[PDB]
Protein backbone atom coordinates (compact mmCIF):
# COMPACT_ATOMS: atom_id res chain seq x y z
CA UNK A 1 0.00 0.00 0.00
CA UNK A 2 1.02 3.63 -0.55
CA UNK A 3 3.39 4.91 2.13
CA UNK A 4 3.43 8.34 3.75
CA UNK A 5 5.07 9.59 6.94
CA UNK A 6 5.97 12.53 9.11
CA UNK A 7 9.49 13.76 8.40
CA UNK A 8 12.53 14.01 10.66
CA UNK A 9 14.19 17.32 11.52
CA UNK A 10 17.13 17.09 9.10
CA UNK A 11 17.29 19.64 6.27
CA UNK A 12 20.11 17.82 4.45
CA UNK A 13 19.80 15.54 1.40
CA UNK A 14 16.15 16.15 0.47
CA UNK A 15 15.98 13.03 -1.73
CA UNK A 16 16.49 10.67 1.22
CA UNK A 17 13.40 9.26 2.96
CA UNK A 18 13.68 11.47 6.08
CA UNK A 19 11.44 9.25 8.22
CA UNK A 20 10.66 10.61 11.67
CA UNK A 21 11.98 8.47 14.52
CA UNK A 22 10.21 6.72 15.93
CA UNK A 23 8.16 5.95 12.80
CA UNK A 24 5.12 8.17 12.40
CA UNK A 25 3.25 6.71 9.40
CA UNK A 26 0.36 8.56 7.79
CA UNK A 27 -2.74 6.82 6.46
CA UNK A 28 -4.74 7.50 3.30
CA UNK A 29 -7.60 8.44 5.60
CA UNK A 30 -5.54 11.21 7.24
CA UNK A 31 -4.48 12.40 3.80
CA UNK A 32 -8.17 12.67 2.85
CA UNK A 33 -8.73 15.09 5.76
CA UNK A 34 -6.23 17.32 3.95
CA UNK A 35 -8.18 17.02 0.70
CA UNK A 36 -5.50 14.75 -0.80
CA UNK A 37 -7.01 11.88 -2.78
CA UNK A 38 -5.41 8.71 -4.10
CA UNK A 39 -6.11 5.91 -6.60
CA UNK A 40 -4.12 2.79 -7.43
CA UNK A 41 -3.95 1.78 -11.12
CA UNK A 42 -2.17 -0.61 -13.48
CA UNK A 43 0.34 1.84 -14.98
CA UNK A 44 1.21 -0.60 -17.79
CA UNK A 45 -2.29 0.06 -19.15
CA UNK A 46 -2.14 3.88 -19.08
CA UNK A 47 -2.67 4.32 -22.84
CA UNK A 48 -5.98 2.46 -22.66
CA UNK A 49 -7.40 1.86 -19.20
CA UNK A 50 -11.14 1.96 -18.45
CA UNK A 51 -10.27 2.36 -14.75
CA UNK A 52 -8.32 5.55 -15.40
CA UNK A 53 -11.19 6.69 -17.61
CA UNK A 54 -13.63 6.19 -14.71
CA UNK A 55 -11.56 8.54 -12.57
CA UNK A 56 -11.04 11.12 -15.33
CA UNK A 57 -14.77 11.27 -16.07
CA UNK A 58 -15.74 11.44 -12.39
CA UNK A 59 -13.28 14.24 -11.70
CA UNK A 60 -13.52 16.13 -15.00
CA UNK A 61 -9.81 15.56 -15.77
CA UNK A 62 -10.34 16.43 -19.41
CA UNK A 63 -6.68 17.26 -20.13
CA UNK A 64 -3.51 15.15 -19.88
CA UNK A 65 0.09 14.97 -20.98
CA UNK A 66 3.20 12.98 -20.06
CA UNK A 67 6.39 14.32 -18.49
CA UNK A 68 9.70 12.57 -17.92
CA UNK A 69 11.94 13.96 -15.21
CA UNK A 70 15.44 12.84 -16.12
CA UNK A 71 18.74 14.72 -15.73
CA UNK A 72 19.61 13.83 -19.35
CA UNK A 73 16.26 14.22 -21.11
CA UNK A 74 14.33 17.09 -19.51
CA UNK A 75 14.81 20.61 -20.95
CA UNK A 76 15.76 23.19 -18.30
CA UNK A 77 15.99 20.28 -15.84
CA UNK A 78 17.97 21.95 -13.04
CA UNK A 79 15.68 24.99 -12.90
CA UNK A 80 12.48 22.95 -13.16
CA UNK A 81 13.55 20.62 -10.34
CA UNK A 82 14.27 23.61 -8.11
CA UNK A 83 10.83 25.08 -8.83
CA UNK A 84 9.11 21.76 -8.02
CA UNK A 85 10.74 21.62 -4.61
CA UNK A 86 10.10 25.19 -3.44
CA UNK A 87 7.12 25.15 -1.05
CA UNK A 88 4.22 26.48 -3.14
CA UNK A 89 0.51 26.29 -3.88
CA UNK A 90 -1.64 26.36 -7.02
CA UNK A 91 -5.05 27.83 -7.76
CA UNK A 92 -6.08 24.47 -9.29
CA UNK A 93 -5.69 20.77 -8.44
CA UNK A 94 -2.29 19.18 -8.98
CA UNK A 95 -2.99 15.70 -10.37
CA UNK A 96 -0.16 13.28 -11.13
CA UNK A 97 -0.22 9.62 -12.10
CA UNK A 98 3.15 7.85 -11.87
CA UNK A 99 3.92 5.69 -14.92
CA UNK A 100 7.54 4.77 -14.14
CA UNK A 101 10.00 5.47 -11.37
CA UNK A 102 9.12 7.33 -8.21
CA UNK A 103 9.30 10.46 -6.11
CA UNK A 104 8.11 12.32 -3.02
CA UNK A 105 5.25 14.77 -2.67
CA UNK A 106 5.47 16.66 0.62
CA UNK A 107 2.34 18.33 2.00
CA UNK A 108 1.60 20.44 5.07
CA UNK A 109 -0.74 18.92 7.66
CA UNK A 110 -3.24 20.90 9.75
CA UNK A 111 -0.48 22.01 12.14
CA UNK A 112 1.82 22.93 9.23
CA UNK A 113 4.07 19.91 9.77
CA UNK A 114 5.48 18.19 6.67
CA UNK A 115 4.10 14.83 5.56
CA UNK A 116 6.13 12.99 2.92
CA UNK A 117 4.13 10.89 0.44
CA UNK A 118 6.05 8.21 -1.45
CA UNK A 119 4.65 7.85 -4.97
CA UNK A 120 5.59 4.86 -7.14
CA UNK A 121 4.50 3.28 -10.42
CA UNK A 122 0.73 2.92 -10.46
CA UNK A 123 0.03 5.62 -7.87
CA UNK A 124 -2.26 8.53 -8.75
CA UNK A 125 -2.71 11.54 -6.49
CA UNK A 126 -4.55 14.82 -6.46
CA UNK A 127 -3.36 17.71 -4.30
CA UNK A 128 -6.19 20.19 -3.76
CA UNK A 129 -5.99 23.84 -4.87
CA UNK A 130 -4.53 25.88 -2.04
CA UNK A 131 -2.50 23.18 -0.30
CA UNK A 132 1.14 23.99 0.39
CA UNK A 133 3.28 21.27 -1.17
CA UNK A 134 6.50 20.42 -3.00
CA UNK A 135 7.92 17.59 -5.09
CA UNK A 136 11.33 15.94 -5.18
CA UNK A 137 12.81 12.94 -6.93
CA UNK A 138 13.98 10.24 -4.53
CA UNK A 139 17.46 8.69 -4.55
CA UNK A 140 16.69 6.78 -7.77
CA UNK A 141 16.58 10.17 -9.52
CA UNK A 142 13.86 9.30 -12.03
CA UNK A 143 10.13 9.60 -12.62
CA UNK A 144 7.73 9.45 -15.56
CA UNK A 145 4.28 10.81 -14.87
CA UNK A 146 1.00 11.67 -16.46
CA UNK A 147 -0.14 15.19 -15.62
CA UNK A 148 -3.90 15.75 -15.59
CA UNK A 149 -5.96 18.91 -15.35
CA UNK A 150 -9.54 20.17 -15.13
CA UNK A 151 -9.58 21.92 -18.49
CA UNK A 152 -6.65 23.63 -20.22
CA UNK A 153 -3.78 23.71 -17.73
CA UNK A 154 -2.18 26.61 -15.91
CA UNK A 155 0.89 25.41 -14.01
CA UNK A 156 1.84 28.57 -12.10
CA UNK A 157 3.26 27.92 -8.62
CA UNK A 158 2.87 30.58 -5.98
CA UNK A 159 5.72 30.09 -3.55
CA UNK A 160 4.87 30.40 0.13
CA UNK A 161 3.79 32.87 1.36
CA UNK A 162 0.76 32.87 -0.94
CA UNK A 163 -1.93 33.31 1.67
CA UNK A 164 -4.02 36.02 -0.02
CA UNK A 165 -5.48 33.87 -2.81
CA UNK A 166 -9.15 32.87 -2.77
CA UNK A 167 -8.08 29.28 -3.49
CA UNK A 168 -6.08 29.29 -0.26
CA UNK A 169 -8.89 30.93 1.71
CA UNK A 170 -11.41 28.33 0.46
CA UNK A 171 -8.97 25.50 1.23
CA UNK A 172 -8.51 26.75 4.82
CA UNK A 173 -12.31 26.76 5.08
CA UNK A 174 -12.39 23.16 3.82
CA UNK A 175 -9.88 22.11 6.51
CA UNK A 176 -12.19 23.33 9.28
CA UNK A 177 -14.77 20.82 8.06
CA UNK A 178 -12.68 17.64 8.12
CA UNK A 179 -11.71 15.50 11.13
C1 LIG B 1 5.77 13.43 -10.67
S1 LIG B 1 5.42 14.87 -11.64
C2 LIG B 1 6.84 15.93 -11.54
C3 LIG B 1 6.58 17.02 -10.52
C4 LIG B 1 5.63 18.08 -11.04
O1 LIG B 1 5.14 17.98 -12.16
C5 LIG B 1 5.26 19.27 -10.17
O2 LIG B 1 5.79 19.45 -9.04
O3 LIG B 1 4.39 20.06 -10.60
NI1 LIG C 1 2.95 21.97 -7.42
Amino acid sequence: MVQAWYMDESTADPRKPHRAQPDRPVSLEQLRTLGVLYWKLDADKYENDPELEKIRKMRNYSWMDIITICKDTLPNYEEKIKMFFEEHLHLDEEIRYILEGSGYFDVRDKEDKWIRISMEKGDMITLPAGIYHRFTLDEKNYVKAMRLFVGEPVWTPYNRPADHFDARVQYMSFLEGTA
